[PDB]
Parts: C-alpha cells; structure tokens; sequence
C-alpha cells in the first residue's frame, strides 16, 4: 500500500522537512553500537532535508563518507488529532534506514529511491516527540544499484556519484482510523469512449462507498457504490503526449476521502510502432538524473519546472528515469505536462563473472522483483508512464543472465500485462542473451565517444550497421536510449574536437543520419541532459559533461540544433 | 503581531508551497480590469512557491515582465480545524499583492521582503477552497527599494536584478480562539547573572499564565505567573559570537501555548570598539544578497546552510542584509550558529535632486517608519542581531536629507533603544551631512575598481586617507561595509589585470593594509560574498561578479587569502 499522501477535509499532511541535526559515524556502526538513538544526538551539525549531505559542508571526509549517517528532528501531534490514523512517511533515503521513534526502533528499509512508512498511531505522543534516522551508504552485490566493499573502500561500476541522504519529503501525516489502503486504475477505449476499470481496498470492505469519476471542470461523469467496477466515460478526453487530459477518481468512504488523478490513453506495440491511443509516437528525449548543485539528489521542484520548460523549448516529449525510480513530484508533473515517461528500476552496475552464486546470486534476484513491486505500486496509476525498464546496461553476454532476467521479465509482466517491458544494452549485438524477452530492444551506444573517439565519419556507418543488426536478430521496435559526447561549455575548435560544443553537435547529428535511414527505430534519446556529478575519475572533468545543458541548466551550442530537429518532427 | 508561526501540542502549521499555477498580465492590470479572481485562473503554466517567476521559463517576456502576475492553488480545511483561528501567513510577496480568498479580496501588502497575514476564521470553508494571489513588482519613489516608471519601463538605481514572486513559504496555520499575540524580550547581565525582561500580549489579558524559562536541555530555570515580569537566570549562558546559547520562553496560556527561542547578550558602543558581552568585536564577514540559480530570490534552506558552513570555512562571523530583510529561516540559523548580524531596511536606491517634493518625499518617509517597525517586530528578539541599517548609499549629500535621516533615526531609536544605528555611505565624506545621526560610521568604497581601477599602489594610500577623514569627521567607529573587485573565475594573468583573479585578492589586501592601520575600524566587509543577478548594464557580465564565492558557491583564489587573514585574526 503506497497512496500519495493527500490533504482534504479528512486527511492533513504534516511536512517534516527544513534544518534537522546531523552527525556521521567515525568508525564503521559507531551509532549502533553506541547506541545513539536511545538520547538526543550530540555534536551535530544542521544538514538540510531534502539534500544529499555530501555537498553541503566543506569537509572531505562527509563529502567521501562510507557508512552510516545520523539525522534527528522533533516533531509534535497536535491535540486536534487525538482519534486519527498516524502515518510516518519517508519518500526515500538513500540508500539504507533505520527509523527511531522517541529513541525505539519501529522500521527498517533497503533501497534509496522508493518511499516507505510506518504506522505510529499508537506510539507517538500528543505534544513533541523524538523522530531519529540513520542512513547507510553501503551497496553489496545484493543492493541495487549494485557495489561491493573492499578492505573500507566502496566500489561499483555505474557512473554517477553515490549520493546518499534523505532525499524526498518527510511527511507525518493522518486518515480517519477506516479508511481507503490503495487503488489501481486501468483503462480501454472503445471507438469514442472509455471504459475506466478500478479497484479499491479499504480496511473495512462491508461499509458504504461512493466513488465518482469527475472531469477536469470536476463534474460528475460516472458514480458508483461498488469497490470494483467498470464505469463507461463516453466521448472520453483521452491523454495525450503534449495535452494531458486527467480525471479524478473521487471516493468517499466512511469519513475518509481521496483523490486519484488518472489519465484514460492506450498503449500498444505493432511490428515497428509504438501507439499510443493508436497512433505512432516517436521517443525524442533524454535520460535523466537527480541531480543538481549543492543538494546532490535532493527533491528541488523549482528545478523540477525549469527543467519541464527546457524539454518543451527544445521539443522534447519524452524521458526515461535513468537508473532509478524519482521522486512522485516529477511523476505528477509528467502526468499534467503530458510527457511520456519510461520508469525503470535501479539495476544498474551488473557491469564491469557478474551473474555468479557469489555476486549477483538469487538473493539479488529476489530483491529486484521486490523493487518492481515497491516500483509497480507506486507509479501503476501514472498515463505517463508508457514502459518498464528493468535493468540498464547488465552484462548480458553471460549465460547465466538468461535465466535472470526471464524471470526479472516474466515478474513484472505478471504484476502490469498493459505496458511494455524493456531493458538497455550496451553489450555487442551477437552476444547479449536477455533481448528476447523485451517488447522493445533499447541501446546505448557511442560512435564516436567510446567507439572511435573523434572519427566524426565513421558515426554513420558504425551506427546503422548496428541498428540493423539488433533488428534483424530479435525483430522488434528500437529506441536508442544514450548517445552523445562530453562537451566542456566554452571550449571552441575549428576544425571540432571531442569535448568542444562543435563537436557536440556534429557526433549527434551524424548518429541521427544513421536513425533517421531505420524504419525500425522509434525513438532517440540524447545522454546526458544536464552535466552531472560522477565517482571521480580521470575521464570525468568535474562529472559527466555529456549535458546538453549545463548543471546550471543553461544550454550549450548543440541544445539549438536539436530544438531544430525535434521541433520539425 | 508577527510571531514566527509554532508547531506544537495546540498550535499547527499546513505549508501551501509547491506548484502553483500562474499567468501574467498581457496589459498592464489587465487580471484587475477583467476580474480573473472571480474563477478560476484559465490558460496558466506552472510555477514553483517559493521562488521568483523571472528565471523558471525560456521566455524573455516574462523575465523581463513590467506590472502584475497571476499565482492560484487550492487548499483544504480539515473537519479537525473546525474550531480554531485560522491564519494564512506570507513570508513575502515581492513586491506588491493581492490576495483573494474564493475570488473575494481578504487583504493587499505593500513592501517585497517582510510577512503579512490574514485571519481566515470567518470566510475559509471545511475542505477545498481557492487562493489567488496577484503579485505586482512597480517600484515607485514611495516604495522601498526605490524607483520610478517611464513611458512602460522600469527604472530604479539599486545594483540587483528586481526578482518577483512569492519568495518566502506560504504557510495555512491555526491557534485557539485566546492565544498569544505578541512576546518581547530585553536581556542584561549581571557578572555571572542573567536578568530576562519580558512583556507577553494576549486576546484576553484577566485570563491566567504561566511562563517558563528554560535552558538547552529543556530544564525549567526560572519561572512565573505574569505577563510582565523580570526572572533572574544564575549563572547564565551567554549568546557569544561563534558560541550561540538560546534559552526558550515557554508560555501556556488557557488552551494556547508558544516557546520562544532567545539570547541573553549585551551590547555597547565606545569610540573605537563594539562590545558584545563586554568582549570587543570586529566584523569580519560580507554584504550578502538572496540570490541563487534558477530560482531567484526563492528561499532554499539547503543552500542556506552551505553559505553558514562557508561563512564558517573562511573565518568570518558576521553579515549585513543587504539590502532588505532576509527570511526569517536565516535569521534563525544565524541565532542557532552564532553569526552576528546587521539588519538592513530595502531604503536602497535613494540615489543617481532625489529629496524632493516630487521623488523621495513625506510618502516615502512615513513608509520608511512603517518599513522600520515592521522590521523591529519580527526581529526584535533575534539575539543575532547587534546593529539596525535604516539605508544603503542614499544621496546623502542634499541639505534636504537632514531632516528625512533625522526622522529616520529619531524613530527607529524610539522603537529600539539597545541596538545602534547606522547606514551606508557613498557619497564624499565633504559632503555628506546626516552621518552625525549614527552610532557606527559605514561606508562602501572601491578604490582600485571604481576609483582609480587597476592602479594597485593607490588603494592604500586612498583608503587611509578617505578613512582618516571619515572618523575626523564624525568621532565614531568606522566599518567598511563594501569593498572589492568584479572578478570571473578562471581569468588569470601574469602581471594582473582588472577582473582576473589575482586582481581581486591584491585589491582586497591593499584596502585591508590601509585599515590595520586605523585603529578606529571596527570591521571589514567584503562586497560580495557570492556573484548575483544584476539588471542588464555594460559594467555587469552576466550580473555582478564581485562575489568571493562563485553564484554556485565554489570559491575564487582570493577566497583563501582571506581565510588565512580572518581565521588567524
Ligand atoms: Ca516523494
Ligand atoms: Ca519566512
């Protein structure tokens, strides 16, 4: 159960956000075995919430930490709600946590980027209490993403900066004590109108509820008293990529209430399309990250709209959530924005034997069915969520990477039978072993950056070449989700140079030549958007400096060169 | 009234940030002339609260808007709240508002940097209701800061980028019916003894209290059942610069109940030191903006806390808020750190006659006191603050300034008879004629930038000399409040030139040589601690690039010759 919180007259919201106290371990567990949850914390500092912590001071050894962190705030309930359901929510913490309520453990979770929460209703006091976080860095074989420690030193073969904090919003927030647990929405079009499918669960499924399903003036278009139903919406304004269009299913149970936003749009994949209320969409786009100055990963909407505003100046319409799940807000702003969006998973790093019983073993496996569930539940009723990535850029030449991910494709294909399944490459064409079990193939490739550095005219070739050889051994549709180059804004060169702008464009432009020539491809999306801080490293300059716009979010020369292209389409 | 809204056993706070909806005036006040408060705003995009408009879109138009905007959200009332005063509280609105409540007017600010609020008791209904709030950003010779309109254009003569939006949280909060309205609090010492003078106002004043003081481990230290009293504390923790101790007034009244953080610290003036609990002081910090990427003046708290951990890095203990009230989430972090602070009026701009009947008049005036006291009631109680700054760089060399700054000053010592007074100085020290009126001398001066740029043996010589003249003149301490140089990063050059790096560190050393040789200086600020949004001009790449720090909070070389300098004075 994963609602998003909600204000109306029967629930409120209490944000538990702002300056809290903070203080890292000094030697590995120092917390735990010194038990510093059972009093106030003492020498600490404030670190803000929602930020990564690793940016905000300027002190190396926070920055480099490996371990355990420890946040602490207090909070009050108010007399006002003395008979309501308590619920702690955390949007996530990255990546490991353990929750202290006025100095008592009452929930643990692992994985950074999807919410979790705990029921407090009978053990918060009226008045202040004492809300205690650690939060542990540490990615084993069995985490995703994937690490390993060595004698300690983390390691992990994905590119971005191992962030960690809490990230999202801390919420306590309160229902009335019989009240609405989840809802799971599905739709159908026929010819002109709708058919919206829905499920409620409550804690009290004998009681009275009245469900209706308002338009975006918020009349009534349907009404209902049933839990589960089928409801026609005839002449349906159906969502759109580029014009949104959200209904709201409004339920009243007992005294609790809530809201669901919902879209009413249909997803199907022919031999090379992808149709979107039957008509063939083309991903233009990038892979993203959370990302920015000073916050790390930390939730920052303002940047969130800034960067809604560049996609649609550069004609953009799509992106995937690359290499984890983000935050709801952007989620909720891709459903009113009408961006299509492909959520994937944090299996990242199965990359350098991978796929062996002492590294990514069953144990991984079954942790990365819990997360699509965890992910599945969360984002099911999002329209702009058109596709599932599973994993990105596994080491798929393997063998025993077969029998992985059939299992990873035939688990969430049993949880969502609407939407399509797919997974990155960048393993060679003749030896991934996985792509089979994918509606769409998706690759990373890059002519010209990591495959003949420099050699502009061998980009076109090398490109289709490849595009046609994934096509020919699995036959389906192809998006190529990463290409580009890393550019320092500034730096000029006649004739262009790898790391100019010039040369920026013109890799781009000559991998487009190459897609623009497959009637089989359906999609490109340029890596990276914005630079973006990395591990360090010595072909990393300050990050990754793939960006089409700066961490600032201000365009380098290239960005106006595919505002033309993408605008023309 | 302006107590800094309390979350506890009786009192709750609902945040109405996040995004709101928005449209600008295609005409000037057209959203007036048309009635769009009367339903709902209709053709809109989205806006992130708290932060400026100008910097979110890619469109010119709007960054560059003349005149009024257009912001709305919805929020709830829960059945919870049904008994409560309900307030909704701006932390500001930049520069002008409106506020409608369900498309009725319910009040109207002038003034872009202090709080206003609203009770909604009578008119919020259970459940859903409309906030529509336009926002207006004309700067009058009535308005502070000041400016003026052409035929429609901008004009004004202050040196940053005039942001608007809603800057500061929109916060929805409720106290009992009897509540408490208003708390001071004035310290002395007595060798080891803390004597707290305070002075509570109620909604019913017969009915009975009960106040506590209590220490930093919550420990009741003295006590009372007055709303005016005088209670000892023995052996008292002082707030010490650098080593802050905040006691908490804690005050139950009927169902009500507020604790208020506050200091115990002296001030005094001699004629060379600034005594802070009897230890001589010397400010050593920056004239600060609030400015960042993407957002503007918006609050972040993240960054925040970033800015006080390099405040601390570089060794300074102080800042001025130039040039306007800052949010009250900085105040607070500056009383909870031990970052003394001068508080700074928007009086800026009084400059190019200016006191004339037709400019800066009696208008102005009277809107200058009120500026004042609405600055004193919000930050009276803050122990960070040592020193009020009613102006920044007016004309002061007109004989009909006298008698304006002779109001002023007479009026705010009225309000506030334990801080001192003070105000910037440009203009010649001949000149000038209302610094007689201060406590502290201060003025801003750019010799080797502004006067005699590039001639790097001159700035010692002409910095002594104007300094001599000023304490010459006046009898009275002397801060230097703004000094430096426009510096772009990663210029370099060998011998220096104006703007490269090196520049702006032998600039600084050699106005830093003139005054370690004047005994009546009493501290050093930097102009500016980080590079900030200008107005567009020829002197100013990309803003103003005097900052020590880079916009994104990364120093410059000389950053750290100023550190050795301030952490080993
Ligand atoms: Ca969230
Ligand atoms: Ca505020």
């Amino acid at each position: 159960d994963m609602l998003f919180p909600v204000d109306n007259e029967a629930r409120q919201i209490k944000e538990l956000n702002g300056i809290w106290k903070f203080k890292r371990d000094n030697y590995y567990k120092q917390g735990f075995e010194e038990k510093w949850f059972e009093k106030p914390l003492e020498d600490v500092i404030d670190m803000p919430v929602p930020s990564s912590y690793n940016d905000i001071t300027t002190d190396q050894e926070l920055r480099d930490h490996v371990g355990w962190v420890w946040y602490e705030r207090k909070f009050a309930v108010p007399r006002l709600w003395k008979d309501q359901r308590l619920v702690l929510r955390f949007g996530s913490v990255t990546h490991h946590a353990v929750i202290y309520l006025n100095g008592k453990e009452i929930t643990r979770h692992k994985g950074g980027f999807l919410p979790f929460e705990a029921d407090v209703t009978e053990m918060a006091n009226e008045g202040e209490n004492r809300l205690t976080v650690a939060v542990g860095n540490i990615l084993e074989w069995d985490c995703l993403p994937v690490g390993h420690i060595e004698y300690m030193e983390q390691k992990f073969d994905f590119d971005f900066f191992n962030y960690s904090g809490i990230h999202r919003p801390v919420r306590l927030y309160c229902t009335p004590k019989e009240y609405i647990e989840d809802i799971s929405v599905r739709t159908t079009v026929d010819d002109k109108d709708g058919m919206v499918h829905y499920e409620i669960k409550t804690n009290a499924e004998e009681k009275f509820i009245k469900v209706y399903i308002r338009d975006e003036k918020n009349q009534v278009v349907a009404e209902s008293n049933e839990m589960k139903d089928m409801v026609l919406v005839k002449d349906a304004q159906l969502w759109q990529p580029g014009s949104a269009y959200l209904y709201k299913l409004d339920i009243y149970f007992g005294q609790d209430h809530y809201t669901l936003p919902f879209g009413i749009r249909t997803i199907q994949l022919t031999e090379k399309q992808f149709l979107i209320n039957g008509k063939p969409f083309y991903f233009k786009g990038f892979g993203k990250h959370e990302d920015s100055d000073i916050r790390g990963k930390g939730l920052d909407e303002a940047l969130n709209v800034r960067d809604c505003e560049l996609l649609k100046w550069i004609g953009a319409n799509s992106f995937r959530t690359s290499h984890y799940p983000y935050a709801e807000e952007m989620m909720q702003m891709a459903d009113q924005k009408g961006i299509v969006v492909i959520d994937e998973v944090p299996a990242v790093g199965m990359n350098f034997g991978i796929f062996t019983e002492d590294k990514v073993n069953e144990k991984t496996l079954a942790y990365h069915k819990q997360v699509l569930k965890e992910l599945y539940q969360r984002d099911k009723n999002h329209p702009c969520v058109v596709m599932w990535s599973i994993t990105n850029e596994p080491h798929s030449s393997e063998e025993a990477s077969r029998n992985y991910f059939e299992e990873v494709t035939k688990y969430i294909r049993k949880l969502d039978s609407e939407r399509p399944i797919t997974g990155t490459m960048n393993v060679d064409v003749e030896e991934d072993k996985i792509s089979q079990f994918f509606d769409v193939v998706c690759i990373n490739r890059y002519f010209g950056w990591y495959v003949g550095a420099g050699k502009i005219e061998r980009i076109y070739p090398s490109l289709k070449t490849d595009l046609i050889k994934w096509h020919e051994k699995y036959g389906k549709p192809v998006i190529v989700t990463e290409y580009g180059a890393d550019t320092i804004a500034g730096l000029h060169k006649l004739p262009e140079v790898i790391f100019s702008e010039e040369y920026q464009k013109r890799c781009i432009e000559e991998n487009n030549k190459a897609m623009d020539e497959c009637d089989f491809v359906i999609g490109e999306h340029i890596w990276a958007f914005a630079d973006f801080m990395t591990a360090f490293g010595l072909k990393r300059v300050d990050g990754n400096k793939k960006g089409i716009f700066t961490r600032e979010r201000q365009p380098k020369t290239a960005a106006f060169a595919i505002r033309e292209r993408w605008r023309k389409m």
